[PDB]
């Protein structure tokens, strides 16, 4: 099933990018990466330290002083990115294919994403010359004020496991089409379609430093990528313990950051939505991606008087969701991520237990031969909990969901609002009027109405609160990317006079 | 001299002003203001603690989910914020010699101060109904789109002693237009104008608990406002060490920040330069202010072929500045804020002639019995010095110049980006073509060519590197108060039917 | 009514009150008991000329174009706080020239108070725009001025709040204006100029023409020292006016009213529907620009909903509108009203029903008056004249409809495109009707509503441009984009 | 040449190439030879008649004007994309057709290139915006929709670059469209045309229509499905097209050309001056809408600039466009090289002096071609009929100014005011002349240039409107308010 992707690799580089240059790590150390459905060591790739990552910044420092593409004109670097745009589709089957082998998800997920990693890009290319500022109407006689928008230079970007190329592509668009510099840093554990990129963007041709690539979880790695003088801004979507110390960290030159963290996304249930669509939904919020997609719906939230009959329509379709290799079309829900992940999701179940919380069906790995060598977790429903509940308030970022009831349209608000997250969540009801007005008492920065899980490069996307900082995607996510300056000329300048002459 | 301004003091309120009520701190306690014309204590106002910062915070968060304020109309909201603008109109003349007292710049530095405040906050006054979002065009077939901006909730915000109403106004006016709840804690040295400004806005009249003032520098009162979890933005400007400090407590909780930490600003004269202008606004970058103010121009940039007729020129006018009692009309320049201020200008001095620098004029406080009980330094004009130094690398933030010379174009900008700043500067030439080419090269949030000072509500302030995080005024300004969320309506919701039935 | 012992009578040309230059007069009506209230100046073509070339010096001067936008926003901000203070005698004034309800010149007033705010606080806001350029070595920038000197003209509908639509950007702009409010309503126009004169703007920034003289549209619509001509009223003379303005390219912006539906689906609250029917077509006599004149109701309920109306209208009260009683007013004029007693015999040619109304009431109190009966047309169609053609009167006629897509098809069937309704408690429903009508404005269980933030005006018929938003601001200013080459090299085409 | 066995010949309408409806066509001529080089059909006014109503279909089915933006915009890339494949012969067309040289054809095609790529890259970033309503619980948008159906007409000078302008935006927006290029002029649009249906549109989307049939251009404009009529061409076809348009009330754009003035100050780059006035005064024989045909220039260099650039003009080389070696070539037709040898016996009656050209050049190779020779016009002044008339041919007129303030006077003293220059090394004063001269667009330090990322247009005579950038975007959408009343409440205004 897999082989045709294990092909691949046979093409791959192992390498960093440093510089204009795939380069080994400083001391040769390597990292094993696997396939999540097997467990099996399927490639070996350059372990960075803190020096090439040091090296890097540096590189990219010095590219960006030369102007090479930084005072590139905004046109130009928009056909070059709508360049990587093209690439991308030409090499959409391999891309879709190599995530699949690093990341598990089934490989129609996989061609999903490179379909959204085309139009990201390409929305880009699109923006990049659109805007170069504003005149201002000076209240000052004989002054010419105007703000020009310019890059804002040296970019550290971190991205994470789930998943790796379509995070990347909502930060390497935006700092190509603005003028940046960047340097990269995968999750150690899914490097395989950045590393395919970066090789693809090398065809396109920047110049040397615009782009580097660092690889792994090195002593320090990040600290050097969040803390260097050098860097202007820092961009992590991760989890939220490293997020924090990645800004603590940036505090110490005072550098921009950019933090994405996931979020506890709620999906309230009115009993006057459509009820198989409301379903339906439900099992997509909960298990696309196994739940570890950043729009994940683990939290559903359903009015009191269908909660039985919703509990029993969603457990009846869970039992039936197809475990088994992303490479298989039958598979409607590949493995998670990593044993220490899937660890982290067992001992969240003995929480939810303890917690006097109802597996209703899930909460183990399954039997099945085939699944057995990999890292799969059955789709999980967890009932009768409520919000002062650990497992509640905590996102497990697996496929799991919690079901909790609600009395009233100000309950479910109130409930959804209850969690330090704020990053996205859906409202189901044929009642439109309603479903607006909860929408706007919802704190979060993305809100669908009779739907769940769509992102496009169109409209921005990030958290309120605890689930980040700032935004990706749309005209803020290239906003991102940019400093303003205002330059303002006295066009007939007199001496003030203030001190005596 | 003073004693008008003293009689203010007789009906101003001394205590915080918590939840739609002045209140004395939680424990009594209380800090001496002083005069720093004389040092002498003029007033006594609470010092409050952090379980007062503590009780602001959930009464902003309480006063915002009421919605009394939030969900106020954008265009009420401005008739609100152009009515504090008329109140400090109205009250300009006390105000500005209230600000006199309490920072000792003279009075017509308070008077210019006062007109720029009504024009802030007249500004946002008018700013507030002019942009709620953006219809996007859905790549998604019947969905329909749309970005809406909310207020961004519960904000903290630390303002300096240089200087206290105008910074303040800067940070209150976008808050309240936007429909935020603040809590706004001065400089604990110069509490007197932001105390009156707090009496003034509750004359305006806004709900319970939307405007909250701390007073003082007490335990933790800092970490409390800068890391709370209710807060969803900390805004500060003032030193280097605290804004970083600020950040650190601010990613506890994952919440935006802004911050403003002053600047080494260059002032680049070329030799074709119109020479007495440059000297004119040399004089008035180095000293309006007593050189404390955030745009003060404290490095001199000279072209080398006129380097030691401009020394000359300008410690000749240096030697004229009469220093004074701010409200005597005589006064070209007051005192330094604090004891402790002084103190570190003095030990810089140190530092210059140990570094081999030339303290050409000044360095040292003045003889003159009138100025013997306050806390003046003469303006200083340090010479011989060259970038690898501390007193060129350091800003002290007082009524000091530094002056070396540059051979080239090139030269002049590499040494003014040489910092580790990039708050403002200014470049001086008649070939414009030429001063423009060096605008667009500088690091900087402002740069003004053939002037020097210029900041105003229409264009946004703020700096690159180490000088700060995001911007104060103009749209930009206002954006720091405003959060996004994407609202996606499915208008023909269908089964995915992903999951086996 | 003692409010016009203080009144100028006068014209305001280049900072001065002045007579027409043949001393001709007209004499105003209150429309409540046709008695003359006023005498004012009927200005000549010369007269028109003489403002516009005043006009174009003061922009040329510079004195307000060249203004910061922070102080042009506030003057028109004193300007609109004139307006408040004023509010009482204003709302008295236009109730007496236009005879609508001291009720409805309040609204207004209040209206005209935030328009005024609206772009007082808009003048400082946009100056133009920074261009990444493609050329290397260039700096790109797209400035935005005045559009230069402007000729508005409004109707006697509202002649104050349209007045304001579109003094209040040209202020605060830069331009310089040249005004004439319709010859039989100048009164708060008259008022407005005497605030603005006590703000104090540069003699020809702002100059005031009154009457109908002969070739006085003419002048205002075809001199070649005007750059935007911005006219407010009836379709005929709208396309008269954008033909002059062809001779000298000039640009143009015009409203011209609509036929605008009021569609009322089964599934709408009853009792709102109702009562939103009756307002769209008899607040100020139906003369407003938003007034809904076309119902469309769904058949289902056609019968239950045309008896409602019927019943409510024959209890509408007629009278003066300074009495706290009256809920409509007299039209306007003597030949508006005939053209609603024309329009009348057209519905009874055509076979229609008049079910109430459609004459004078009787009455001895109204006797006097231009009063005309509030009126409903039932059984009509949309191949009638009456359904297809706007009188702007007391009267709106009632259709029925199907389905969804046939109210799209019958509000679409008609020459205008200024505004329109949709009733519904399913939402999504009257998102998905709203999306279709091409209308300028469309309210989804309102009528009525207009405000300064936001673009109002016509598809097709109805118009061309948008007053108040920013696309509003806009029409007044003009784009200049200035290439800066800052590395001049010879090109050497051509053999040296 | 081998190219036009393969070309269509027909118009293009409803998804089909077909011939007129009465068989009618026209030659199309080689300007430098007069050879007929191809024959297409003359379309009637039926046809156009026709494409209107086409055009208006697939504009309500929805198919193009519901389609996606981003899916528009990938649309508008492929024909980008087609134009920069097909980059050679189209540039070889256009020299065929047009008599320009090859070069000049070549940079026409990597514009066309660029302003598809811009548009296609605009089209899915603006769908409107959400306002803050001053009345609560009510929700309001402003929805930027398709203004609906546009015809286009387009002049013969740039006849694929002027189209590109057009075409681009319309289809980015969604709107349906109906063209005629001017009718001895059609072959690059045709073959536009033809990569056009290679991409693939709904029947309808696109339609063109050939020729100047009677009262084809009155269809055009006066139509009542037309919703936006967009010109670019001689001034009083323009005028008749907007009183036309305003039969309908409907939308107008156009660009009317201008004389367009090259301010060259003494302390300018002189070698530099000179090369930008020669290249100002005959690219493309001097009929390109950016062209520079009245240059002023400071007394105190006046001389020995007139000299130089005289020197200069007698050395450039005229030929086959097709020919390296050329640097111009022919005028365009007939009528309108007849048109410049009238305005040369205009210059000779008002006593002004042809320095230099002034007559059709005599040598053989030029005989049967309709060759003009470049020309300078010394000795005239701005009262004069040919300083103040464009004749859009290879001639300038040189005229002297004494100081900064009399160069802004005199360039400011035409009915124009689409373009112009300002040489000078004082930046300052360069930019304090930019800012006070009426033009669409000033170059500072240079001539010509024009590009999809910044708005082209004319002030005063020059045109009504802009195209380009997110201006040029914004005259293919109309603004629809939508107004949602979240809980409605009766007014109860009428007594119950
Ligand atoms: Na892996
Ligand atoms: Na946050
Ligand atoms: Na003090
Ligand atoms: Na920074
Ligand atoms: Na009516
Ligand atoms: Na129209
Ligand atoms: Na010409
Ligand atoms: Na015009």
């Amino acid at each position: 099933f897999q082989s045709n992707a294990m092909e691949l690799l046979k093409h791959l580089s192992q390498r960093q990018y440093i510089d204009g240059e795939w380069v080994e790590s400083a001391n040769k150390n390597t990292r094993d990466i696997i396939n999540p459905y097997n467990q099996e060591v399927i490639f070996t790739v350059s372990e960075g330290t803190k020096e090439d990552a040091e090296r890097a910044i540096l590189a990219a420092r010095r590219a960006f002083e030369s102007g090479e593409w930084s005072q590139e004109t905004a046109e130009t670097r928009g056909k070059k990115v709508r360049a990587i745009a093209d690439k991308i589709k030409e090499h959409r089957e391999a891309l879709a294919r190599l995530e699949t082998l690093d990341t598990g998800k089934t490989l129609e997920e996989s061609y999903a994403d490179m379909d959204d990693i085309h139009n990201v890009f390409m929305y880009f290319a699109g923006l990049a010359d659109k805007d170069g500022g504003e005149m201002i109407d000076s209240p000052i006689p004989d002054t010419e004020s105007k703000i020009v928008k310019e890059p804002v230079g040296v970019v550290t970007q971190i991205t994470p496991w789930n998943y790796p190329l379509l995070q990347a592509s909502w930060k390497i668009a935006p700092a190509l089409a603005t003028g940046c510099s960047l340097v990269m840093k995968p999750s150690e554990i899914t490097p395989l379609t950045t590393i395919r990129v970066f090789e693809l963007m090398e065809e396109v041709g920047f110049p040397k430093g615009t782009i580097n690539l660092i690889l792994g979880a090195g002593s320090e790695v990040g600290d050097v990528m969040s803390g260097h003088k050098e860097v202007d801004l820092v961009s992590f979507t991760g989890g939220i313990e490293t997020g924090k110390h990645i800004m603590k960290n940036a505090a110490n030159n005072v550098t921009n950051i950019a933090l994405e963290l996931g979020g506890k996304n709620p999906n309230i249930i009115f009993d006057d939505a459509d009820f198989e669509l409301a379903v339906d939904q439900a099992l997509n919020g909960g298990y696309f991606h196994a739940g570890q997609v950043c729009s994940a719906g683990s939290r559903i939230l359903v009015q009191n008087s269908i909660k039985d009959k919703f509990e029993q329509a969603l457990i009846d379709r869970v039992k039936k969701i197809k475990l088994g290799n992303g490479f298989d079309a039958d598979t409607e829900m590949g493995p998670v991520i990593s044993t220490e992940h899937r660890n982290k999701i067992e001992s969240y179940m003995d929480v939810a237990k303890a917690e006097g919380a109802t597996i209703a069906v899930g909460g183990k790995r399954p039997d099945r031969d085939d699944l057995k060598d990999g890292l799969f977790f059955e789709p999980t429903v967890i009932t009768n909990c409520d919000t002062s509940m650990r497992i509640v308030q905590e996102e497990v970022f697996g496929p799991v969901v919690t079901v909790e009831g609600f009395e009233t349209e100000q309950e479910a608000i109130q409930l959804a609002n209850d969690s330090i997250y704020g990053l996205a969540g859906a409202v189901f009801s044929k009642d439109i009027g309603k479903a607006q007005r909860v929408a706007n008492k919802l704190k979060l920065g993305t809100v669908w109405i009779n739907d769940f899980h769509p992102y496009f490069a169109q409209a921005p996307w990030g958290g309120y609160k605890q689930s980040g900082i700032g935004r990706e995607l749309g005209k803020e996510g290239l906003e991102e990317y940019l400093v303003s300056k205002h330059i303002l000329t006295n066009t007939n300048p007199q001496l003030v006079n203030w001190f005596s002459k």
